[PDB]
């Protein structure tokens, strides 16, 4: 098993570059209007402390420089939706996939395409922590990167990259605007929450040890969903929650093993440790695949 | 620190469908050429002991099917190069990239973008082992997905898939058709030589962790290129060469940590094990990365 992102050509026909000032960060372009992180319209100087209403009332239209390659494209309308802005250009992206804006939760996994000026630089897959949070790998320039995952052709934008934290980790919106988490758009010391172990990726994890003949960790218990819950926080994992346990079904169906079966086979795992024994190969628990990953990638 | 892919769209746009009789898997549409494996034109019978040139000659263009999405391109001619079938289209590829077909060495890594039935299914990246073998993530019905690094919009074409060992790890060829190893597109169970681990990488991917503000498994100790070699070796660990040392200078000298005092704290990790730590996120020495991919990314 290995981290697979998606195929990003669908993406990369929709990057480009916004600029104003000396200010430049990437742009996403679909049908005619241009989503980018709003502190494109900060100086450096004004990132520590923006009021950016009074920002944006300094900017007009031509203030702003769009460019798909070193290709201009004209701004005609602008307005500002929470933390992202939102350009209106006056060409309609020939390359636009079909496409919905959604935001996900913590433990959900998405591809990255990392992109400077504009231009596509590598594309990983990423999960969302639960201090809403992500382990990217970003360096300056790439903000307005977005995170995806494609469903028939259909791309689901999740994920527009704005800052990295002191712990080195990565906070960012939906396409919205809205962030992920308790943080702001402003360049202030800010400490990401503790994290936890993300339960229904390690379950998903157990049942594709299932698949592929590795099992000894099942047990002969069971347990409720709320006292699992309960002995799971002890060990800083996340509690389940009934969209987690609907999104388990698939892989429980294919291997005749209840979600709660299994929860009870981790949970003697958490209380008795793995016993100088591995699963898939290794001894530590992976949580960073979906029970979608598994199944997409088995 | 992530394993990072190229972006993979100049790649998707090339990626067709190829179908003779019962048997189906992905081609490569390069200008007017589409390359594929050529057990496509195998049977199930034929794949124990195929005879291809036998196989091949008692085909015609006709008997290839090439689906470009929802367009069918017409066969006008075809030849075989080695382990690869060459099918000439009538027509040309507009989405063509500039291209190379390249030959890599063990220890480069390389995008897979992993397609079935002519369609991208996802992207990731690979490194070619020292015996010739990759740790993919392959399905029936993948063969004829590519390998390939892209530098400023040129696309260098390393890798087309052919088989799965029993071991679970891939085997293929490059896009002139001679197989990576000593493997053979003949439906066998084939083992690969002993995987000796790719040095300079796992001494890159140190470097990476120090960049990422791990230290714990430094020390003070220090050793020579030769004495750390015979560590290696004893380990199955490839020899590290001047050369080597040489391409680890730029994260030398970013770390401040001298190549053989990187290499001494390799010698301790491999002597005492990680005894429970972990790097990176890792509890295992991780060998996939270039001393390049990891400058490329930490900067
Ligand atoms: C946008 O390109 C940039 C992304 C940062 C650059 C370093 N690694 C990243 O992920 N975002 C910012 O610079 C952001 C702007 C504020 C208005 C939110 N500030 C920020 O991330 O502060 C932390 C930081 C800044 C510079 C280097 C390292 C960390
Ligand atoms: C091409 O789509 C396919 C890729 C394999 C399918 C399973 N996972 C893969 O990566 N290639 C083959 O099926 C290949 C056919 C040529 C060698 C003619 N055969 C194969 O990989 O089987 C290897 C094998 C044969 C016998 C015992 C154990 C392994």
């Amino acid at each position: 098993f290995r981290k697979m992102a998606f195929p990003s050509g669908k993406v990369e026909g929709c990057m480009v570059q916004v600029t104003c000032g000396t200010t430049t960060l990437n742009g996403l372009w679909l049908d005619d209007v241009v989503y980018c992180p709003r502190h494109v319209i900060c100086t450096s100087e004004d990132m520590l402390n923006p009021n950016y209403e009074d920002l944006l009332i300094r900017k007009s239209n031509h203030n702003f420089l769009v460019q798909a390659g070193n290709v201009q494209l004209r701004v005609i309308g602008h307005s500002m939706q929470n933390c992202v802005l939102k350009l209106k250009v006056d060409t309609a992206n020939p390359k636009t996939p079909k496409y919905k804006f959604v935001r996900i939760q913590p433990g959900q996994t998405f591809s990255v395409l990392a992109c400077y000026n504009g231009s596509p630089s590598g594309v990983y897959q990423c999960a969302m922590r639960h201090n809403f949070t992500i382990k990217g790998s970003f360096l300056n320039g790439s903000c307005g990167s977005v995170g995806f995952n494609i469903d028939y052709d259909c791309v689901s934008f999740c994920y527009m990259h704005h800052m990295e934290l002191p712990t080195g980790v990565h906070a960012g919106t939906d396409l919205e605007g809205n962030f992920y988490g308790p943080f702001v758009d402003r360049q202030t010391a800010q400490a990401a929450g503790t994290d936890t172990t993300i339960t229904v990726n390690v379950l998903a994890w157990l049942y594709a040890a299932v698949i592929n003949g590795d099992r000894w960790f099942l047990n002969r218990f069971t347990t409720t969903l709320n006292d699992f819950n309960l002995v799971a926080m002890k060990y800083n994992y996340e509690p389940l929650t009934q969209d987690h346990v609907d999104i388990l079904g698939p892989l429980s169906a294919q291997t005749g093993i209840a979600v709660l079966d299994m929860c009870a086979s981790l949970k003697e795992l958490l209380q008795n440790g793995m016993n100088g024994r591995t699963i898939l190969g290794s001894a530590l628990l992976e949580d960073e695949f979906t029970p979608f990953d598994v199944v997409r990638q088995c």
